[PDB]
């Protein structure tokens, strides 16, 4: 319990889960909504994936 | 530059980029041409290749 020649400086991060409030005024962004499209990704003989 | 007792015959190949005139007579072959088939290969959601 004797002091060495140097002194340290601890640095740490503290993760904090926080409920936020998001605001955005009207007429903020314009959007284009496209029609959905379906296609087979992996045509397994047991079960077709879509 | 003394001529030795043996004679030599050099042989070299010369590759030549030529042009060829092709002929055929009237009604040489008979092209049976069928109607082509169409197969959608890539069912991509951006542009489809047939």
């Amino acid at each position: 319990k004797i002091h060495p020649g140097v002194a340290m400086t601890v640095v740490r991060t503290d993760e904090i889960l926080s409920e936020n409030i998001l605001f955005s005024s009207r007429a903020s962004t314009s959007m284009f909504i496209g029609t959905p499209n379906v296609s087979r990704r992996e045509a397994r003989v047991d079960a077709v994936t879509f």
